[PDB]
């Protein structure tokens, strides 16, 4: 496994999105999302007001780890779970929250190069 993979997500809309997060807690949640990445079945949700509620928790978000550079267009992230108010993980700014992809329709593709760890 390459520390880092070059992935195009799916940005969905949150009132499209039909199962709206990962699982029940800070562990499954990121196994979950990491699984879905390696299928091609996760979206993102940008984050504006009214979004984080709309959505289930424990949440997981893709953050950004490096300012330094984004290769090939790619910016590079990392996963980083909420619960409750708490973080596991710390990173940079947050591109969106994490979800299942189950066939909605897009409203644009996002690139990310994404560290696995
Ligand atoms: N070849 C590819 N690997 C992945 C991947 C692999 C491992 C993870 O933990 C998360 C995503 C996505 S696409």
């Amino acid at each position: 496994e390459k520390t880092h993979v070059q992935l195009s997500l799916p940005v969905l809309q949150v009132r499209d999105v039909l199962v709206r997060g990962f699982g029940d807690s800070v562990e499954e949640v990121l196994s979950e999302a990491r699984q879905h990445l390696k299928d091609g079945t996760c979206g993102l949700v940008e984050v504006e007001k009214g979004v984080l509620p709309q959505l289930e928790q424990p949440y997981v978000f893709i953050k950004r780890s490096d300012a330094r550079t984004a290769p090939h267009g790619h910016v590079m992230v990392e996963l980083v779970a909420e619960l409750e108010g708490i973080q596991y993980g710390r990173s940079g700014e947050t591109l969106g929250v994490l979800v299942p992809h189950v066939g909605e329709i897009p409203v644009a593709y996002r690139k990310v190069l994404l560290r696995k760890n």
